[PDB]
């Protein structure tokens, strides 16, 4: 019979009185909007800005009894996105947008379908710049959790209620990678139900668990700083009398410990509180620092003054042979207490 | 009875003569607009640009006797954001915007309610890029104060007056963090009342006190530069005669003091005036610098010329044993006078 | 006769009933849209963001029997881009846009031609910010593959079908360069045919193979780190007794191995998993590290204690003459196993 | 009587024939538009891009005899910014915009007042990204001058003439700071009067003098590089025979002179011509370079060959005692000629 | 008589049938559009993105016999930019835009004049982000050529033809500087005449020759790396027996050669192929590398074993006195062959 574009103008026009500024079931029960998203892209998790951008589909389903039809034979319709302003749509927004936009390439990326009984499917495509607060206390060994919450804006709880559908509430695209994190397959789903001095506004959220990878920070920041500490211990096996050899090994080890730490401030984030990589790069500075102060003691005792010249030279060898075993044992005690308290947490 | 969207077109149309270009109470008392904000997001406090961005709600309440109604039974209404251009709204703007924008995702994030007596509630959602001038004289030990002021633009003092409401004038969202600062729970509220050659324009402002965290700059910039100064003092306990050991300890300590300072210019801001971290990294350069000039004196006196060869070698040991105690005492006097004058301020 | 702009208003107006919201061949066979692109610009392949931008022409051809004409004499027409909203156009979009826009400089860069039988040519100009996931396991020796896929949005498989034309489906502009990659002349063309819970949506894609150039990373990151390992081997030819000469060569070689690696973290990407350049810069750290621990053994055996003073000094020369040949042989075995497993892959 | 919004529609409508596309005083004298600006924000003076952004008010005053009224009683009016397109406005633009925009937060930030005799006040709020060419020949000791010029675009000299008003032509906001510069209170005001092949177009400009602060570059780039040169002179007081002590002091001083210069390339701008900080960091490299070549002469003469073994060892001490006094005297002559020629200019 | 705005509505209205969608001289000769540009700003030549932005005026002149008038007395008119959509304008675009925009500050920056015979002048103001491929083979000694080409989009060769006018086709603003390049006063002008599978589209282009300045790269990258090579040669004048002095001079010279190269990777571009600065910083690494391997030979021959102890100590002095003259002669041969092949090219 008549084409669907003319059939919807009969259904939504000034005939039949469909006003797009009044929600369905007016002065009655609230509207049960159900939602599910589909994540196309995900990433660029900035940590100075503390945000991440995501590229989603947003599928919304509700019921509208004013749009029920029976004369037209086909079981479903589709409104063109040009005529989309003549339909009541929920005023969904994201409570932590921090900037967002649509996509308008070659067509508005907006889909609208109307079933026969009046169920309405509405699917759009959004780029979000969502903000999640991050906790970089233990920086390589951290688990970040970045939420994504969907409030209503104008309609309160008694007029409009969001729901996650019980059939795949969050799907993720297949070949999706990240430069630093991995995305677990555990999506929490819970209500939040914001209160203001304006009213009870509904909101639903979805939590994403992010686990930071490790293999880069071991190879270039832990293991090289580990080897600089090992090169401090070889002063305790070099002779006592070789005075240019000991202190030439001394400061040039604390120089390369500073050079290791100074160049690595570009790759690390720029927060103003102490990390767990920063405790490692500061305690490993102290062992190189304490490995020279040992020799400042040995050089002073051996130079100190025949019977007494043999007694002091035997006491200075005693503090050497103690420090060969006892001081690498101290570093292993730190190395145990470090990795326990940053894998339990 | 009739739906609220048709009731507002009777109330705002060409019938009843409501013109949206004339403020309420025209040729009479001024309009008492009262305001309060709600901060969703806050951060990215750039210091090269000297600004910070914030994501707020902006609630405005005023009275409009032309919008008073009694026939419609419900105690409140809500205008749809499409029909929002047919209401007088105040021309509020921020005196230090430096760029801003709305959010138009899935609906204009704009709320309008009309009470029965004519009170109007208007709530929108704005991202600001507000500018605050910063004073980095004492850089780690600083308290920044970044204002947020709300002028009127077209209406003068006798027509429109802003007010902070006496019931929660600034609320902040709960789980809100910052990468470098902490946000105190002390919001000042004061008038500013701008004058121009155009007229008296009202404005209200809200001050935010920011306190910079400390723990990163201690662990990687103060304490490592502190340990380099301690490694200068061990030259005074090494023997006088070990000439490659003293100067090999000398310059390699002033090399790692430069290497500590040179790599840290990326994390620091790029202002062109002297900070308090810059005084520390320059005075601690002088103690490493002065620890070698001591040895340049000792090597010259001991080489200088039997009776006189014993007298000079005893004078050069005198200037060593003085400098073992007196020069670390000088550094503690600087270390007292530094931290006093940057914690009193 | 009559001008073509007035002839198209007769063809597309309310006369003849051409509605731009109904696809051609409605309630019949699907529409066979055929496509080919023309790449003007290409590049800025970011790897933190994992995307690349491209500037294309997008030529679309389909058939529309409602636009067939015979009265007007000329064999082709051209609709002005102002009147472009009165033509059914396919809702093509890119499945990995991540932001895109048109160009509207001096005229909308949009072309539309209508042939006599009803074939329609439609050519536009788009800047894309397409996203491709990258795999930086073997970072200098990698072959990246960045796809470009073109879904439909609103119309399912039974209504609209995309095709690559069989005559030059992807052309590339002539003098097109890249800062880091080279673009092979092998463009794959395959279907993808997306499924959702909404329906079967057609999509076609084109793969681009990118091969990273090598010559920068050899000259400044492999060859200089190669020469630092060679400067470790000259300690095995310097005398055993020259104790300041050996360890002064020792740590100052592991200092310049760290200095080589620390400054190169700015040019490298910032992923959080181990690369192939990172294995090279860590194993070459171990050979410089192991070249000093050899001397810590030699200095301890030779100092260890006449008959036994000759036996130990001959054993310490034995471990030197073994390490002159055997340890550069170990490095060549690593140097073989490295370049084999990163050129086979 | 009647409200001012309806009185202006009588004044600007199709009644009385006010056409907004014809300037006042048509086919007569030119229009004397007078202007003054008010700088709210100022800064982010980039030097790679060679631009600076500024946030101004722009007040324009002209006369329009068609807008003169006498029936309405009040002495001034105000047109709403929605109805602003029905007024002739000058086509002022900035000759070095390089991008700019308005502000449209909560209302267009646009003001229009009409006096009784026909004087029109028009005030808007603009963010500019104005471009000024910079001359970094003498980089810390420079005085930058960044202009701000306001051409007309369509109207020539005989139709429209800009003027600075004689009452506060440029005001600046009170608490306005900059990260690197200071803004002098000397605003030049002069005409520029652009010619083209199109016609004489009027323009007025305002010069701003910027003076770069100094205190950061002294503390971290001049004074530390000054101390490295002083540590070269202590080789001339260390003994001649201590051969590892002299060259160990030699290269480790030219290493820390390179380390000082290499890390400072991030803070400096990236121009491709020689600065004044670059002459300092290159000449101070030569004094450390020449302080070792002195010892290469001393070590060769003293090793050169009893009577002649005493003569050469007395000649090598002669070139030492000359270089103790004469070479720090040469550096002071450079230090005089440097600071004179970069403070006169 | 009647004002010009009403005279153009008679000339362009539905009276006289001027349709703005049909080019002048329809079904006849093509339109001879002539063009010339005026460059206001120029710069920010990025090399990672391989583009540059420019701020131009764009003057277009063509003839339109439908706009010829004789009744109105004045010899020229000017259409207001609001009524600008009622004029046929050429669909000029730039073939390498990569993003562009107009300027709409206080008025659309668009000019239109109509002469009496029908010549039309049209001048607009555009910011371009034009893309030019760059060839950084010889990086400091390069001459870049960045084109600027102006295609037609919809009209083919037989309908519209672009021309450069024979009277000043490209003017440049007077005080125009660049941070790294200089702009020669030699503007090439040639046709390009693009072909597609769509048709012959006209295009004209203008080449700009850019010559990179040199003075920064000499003072801080060539001359300092030159002096490090000179400090290698002083080992050949220091005594053979001073074993800590030679290798302490050895590695600390190859450390500062790496430190010179490592810090300079931030200022250099990030291409992935070998430059000419990279050949210099790698060959100058080899001379410092080869200056130590000489001493590894000398220390091994002199230690090798009375008659034979005199013969080897005289052979090791022979290889020293050869290397004092012969090896700085080798570096000058490289220094000749380097600067010849990078100034001929
Ligand atoms: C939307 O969902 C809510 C809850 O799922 C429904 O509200 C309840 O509906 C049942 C039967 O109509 C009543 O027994 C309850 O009293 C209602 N309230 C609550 C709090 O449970 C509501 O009917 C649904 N509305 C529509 C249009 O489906
Ligand atoms: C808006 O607030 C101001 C001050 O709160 C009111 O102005 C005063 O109103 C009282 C009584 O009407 C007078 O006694 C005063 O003379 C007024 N002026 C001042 C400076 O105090 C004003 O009435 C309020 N307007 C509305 C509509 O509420
Ligand atoms: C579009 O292309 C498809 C396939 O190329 C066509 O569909 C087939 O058309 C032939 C003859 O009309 C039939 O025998 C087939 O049964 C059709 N289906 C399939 C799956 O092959 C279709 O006709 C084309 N439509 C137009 C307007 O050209
Ligand atoms: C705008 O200002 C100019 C100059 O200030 C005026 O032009 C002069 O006006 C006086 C008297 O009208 C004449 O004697 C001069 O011959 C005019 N020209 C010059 C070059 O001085 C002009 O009248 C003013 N126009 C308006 C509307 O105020
Ligand atoms: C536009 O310029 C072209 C060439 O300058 C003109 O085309 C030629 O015009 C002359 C005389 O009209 C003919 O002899 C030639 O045969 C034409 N073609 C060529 C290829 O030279 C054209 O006439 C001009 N059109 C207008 C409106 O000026």
């Amino acid at each position: 019979p008549m084409p669907p574009s003319e059939f919807l103008d009969k259904l939504m026009g000034k005939v039949s009185g469909y006003d797009a500024r009044i929600r369905p079931n007016f002065k009655g029960p609230p509207v049960n909007v159900t939602c599910n998203i589909f994540i196309n892209s995900f990433g660029s998790i900035a940590e100075t800005t503390m945000d991440y951008r995501v590229n989603i589909f947003l599928r919304q389903q509700w019921n509208d009894p004013r749009l029920a039809y029976s004369e037209y034979p086909d079981d479903s319709l589709d409104l063109d996105p040009s005529m989309l302003d003549s339909i009541w749509k929920p005023d969904l927004f994201f409570a932590n947008e921090k900037g967002a936009n649509f996509h308008e390439v070659t067509t508005d990326n907006k889909l609208l379908r109307i079933s026969k009984n009046g169920n309405v499917l509405y699917s759009i495509r959004i780029t979000l710049v969502l903000a999640c607060p991050m906790d970089l206390k233990n920086f390589p060994m951290d688990v970040q959790t970045c939420i994504m919450q969907l409030e209503s804006f104008g309609y309160t709880m008694n007029d409009l209620i969001f729901e996650w559908d019980e059939k795949g509430a969050v799907q993720v695209a297949d070949g999706l990678t990240l430069p630093q994190f991995i995305l677990k397959e555990e999506k929490d789903l819970r209500y939040c139900t914001k209160h203001y001095n304006t009213g009870k506004f509904t909101c639903i959220e979805a939590r994403f668990h992010l686990e930071r990878q490790m293999g880069y920070y071991l190879i270039q920041m832990y293991i090289p700083s580990l080897l600089i500490v090992i090169l401090s211990w070889v002063s305790f096996w070099i002779n006592m009398d070789a005075a240019p050899a000991r202190v030439g090994l001394g400061i040039t080890t604390v120089l390369t410990m500073t050079t290791q730490s100074s160049g690595s401030r570009a790759s690390l984030p720029k927060v103003s509180y102490v990390k767990a990589i920063d405790i490692w790069m500061a305690v490993c500075l102290l062992f190189v620092f304490s490995a020279l102060l040992e020799y400042a003691a040995v050089n002073f005792i051996a130079r100190q003054h025949e019977e007494m010249r043999k007694l002091f030279i035997s006491r200075a060898k005693r503090i050497d042979t103690v420090s060969r075993v006892a001081f690498p044992l101290v570093f292993l005690i730190f190395n145990i207490f470090y990795w326990i308290t940053y894998k339990i947490i």
